[PDB]
């Protein structure tokens, strides 16, 4: 990915965006309850914590487009993939309008918190509006399709999150690249059955863990995976990606029946965006906010980790290649042992930069012990070990309760962090109770007790 111009939004037409200059991010009824040392990351560039340019280092994640053409062994890439998506019969038909709206088998209804993006952004009206669920009213989204059409400006916001130390004093906050409700609604007619096939898929046919659910996903891992397990965690994954790699995701559409509409995959590569009072153009980097990122983000990963393999060993069985992503993040395996770190090299010469699985200092072995996928770990129960537990570390779960954006999301969040906590087992998930429960907030919550969640779990398969 690389920035080719960037320019006052006025001198092309544009109107200045707003981004609230305050986080969200408070401390919690729980942040002196529990340790943590991440803080809300940098929202403006004025931002006292800083250490270094905020401009500069939030744009900086564009290391530049490293490979030009698609070669040999992406084109061998491209075909084996497509090969294997092929097995799935996927519905090639276009999504009737109603449905890439309101949801359908395989596809959740658009999200209504998220930006609206361009113009409706620095026009005012929100999705609460053009949208209703229980009506599915094509009309006035249809309306504003006529009028405002498609392939248009993604509306770029500083992410408001938790950060480490160091990613608040270098500036690294994330962006999030919101796509128009148009467009949004546009790809997911296009490709609105893609992604339902996908969803209804997790595993090693899609190469895609996109929609999965933990709880049972993690025990259909182990019996889907080789022999030998290897992977490693992208830098900037999103951002580095060249065009050559949506170029070989569309010859995978293409292939699959969509050549149709691969156009949309042009927009995602070559995009125009707006940040702030600027405006720029984007060659290469797949924006983090539109309909498909995700998915199409995992399709290039399934791509990129059978090139690398391609040119690394050539000999190797894809067929036995069996590896499961997550947009930059994956887990795979084949018959025999593979190096890593030499992978890691070629994958320099495709622009990506990789590294030993959970920033290790280098690549070691790749085991059921030390492996994770999602930051979570895979652990046999005791009881019963053909069911395996996701297992999320609790260090995670405890630098998110320390904080908070609403108060009335209290329960919801600290539920949710419960239903990941007690995998790390019934002596973890009391104490964490205990302290939960250590002051008025926590005490007044409904949460639910051991038990009942490994019982619930139990039956669930
Ligand atoms: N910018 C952005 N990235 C997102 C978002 N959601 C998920 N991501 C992913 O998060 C990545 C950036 O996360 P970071 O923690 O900054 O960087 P990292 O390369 O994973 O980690 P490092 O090796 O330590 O630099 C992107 O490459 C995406 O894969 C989002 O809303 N915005
Ligand atoms: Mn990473
Ligand atoms: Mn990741
Ligand atoms: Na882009
Ligand atoms: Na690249």
């Amino acid at each position: 990915g690389e920035i080719q111009w960037m320019r006052p939004s006025k001198e092309v037409g544009y109107p200045i965006i707003n981004a609230p200059s305050k986080t969200k991010l408070e401390p919690s009824a729980f942040h002196y309850v529990f340790e943590g040392v991440k803080e809300p990351a940098v929202l403006t560039k004025n931002d006292p914590r800083l250490k270094t340019d905020f401009e500069e280092a939030i744009f900086s994640k564009y290391v530049g487009n490293k490979i030009t053409e698609v070669d040999e062994y992406m084109k061998e890439a491209v075909d084996h993939y497509a090969g294997q998506l092929m097995s799935l019969d996927i519905n090639t038909e276009q999504m009737c309008l109603e449905d890439a709206m309101y949801g359908t088998d395989g596809l959740e209804a658009l999200d209504l918190s998220t930006s609206a993006g361009y113009p409706y952004v620095a026009m005012g009206k929100k999705k609460r509006d053009i949208l209703n669920k229980q009506t599915r009213d094509t009309k006035e989204m249809q309306k504003l399709l006529d009028t405002y059409g498609i392939n248009l400006p993604l509306v770029t916001y500083v992410k408001d999150e938790l950060r480490s130390k160091t990613k608040v004093e270098q500036g690294k906050s994330r962006l999030i690249e919101a796509s128009s409700l148009n467009d949004s609604v546009a790809m997911r007619m296009a490709f609105g059955n893609l992604y339902a096939a996908f969803h209804k898929n997790p595993g090693v046919i899609t190469g895609s863990a996109v929609g999965c659910d933990p709880d049972l996903f993690w025990s259909k891992i182990p019996v889907l995976m080789e022999e030998k397990l290897f992977a490693f965690d992208y830098t900037g994954y999103d951002a580095s990606l060249s065009p050559a790699w949506f170029e070989a995701l569309k010859m995978v559409l293409e292939k699959i029946g969509f050549g149709d509409r691969v156009d949309y995959i042009d927009y995602l590569n070559h995009s125009h965006h707006l940040y702030k009072n600027k405006t720029y153009c984007v060659k290469g980097g797949m924006p983090s906010g539109c309909s498909g990122t995700s998915i199409f983000n995992s399709m290039i990963n399934n791509l990129i980790i059978r090139t690398l393999l391609l040119k690394t060993y050539k000999g190797i069985d894809l067929d036995h290649l069996k590896m499961i992503a997550y947009g930059d993040d994956v887990i795979a395996s084949y018959p025999h042992e593979v190096d890593a770190s030499l992978l890691a090299q070629s994958g320099k010469d495709y622009g990506l930069t990789m590294t030993p699985a959970d920033k290790s200092a280098t690549f070691e072995t790749v085991t059921w012990e030390n492996v994770t996928f999602l930051k979570r770990f895979f652990r046999a129960d005791e009881k019963y070990p053909f069911l395996i537990h996701p297992v999320m570390p609790m260090k995670e779960i405890h630098e998110s309760i320390r904080w908070t954006k609403d108060p009335r999301n209290t329960q919801d969040h600290v539920r949710s962090l419960c239903l990941l906590a007690w995998h790390n087992g019934e002596e973890e998930y009391n104490k964490f109770l205990a302290k939960i429960r250590s002051v008025p907030i926590g005490r007044a919550l409904d949460l639910p007790e051991y038990s009942t969640l490994y019982d619930r779990w139990l039956d669930s398969f």
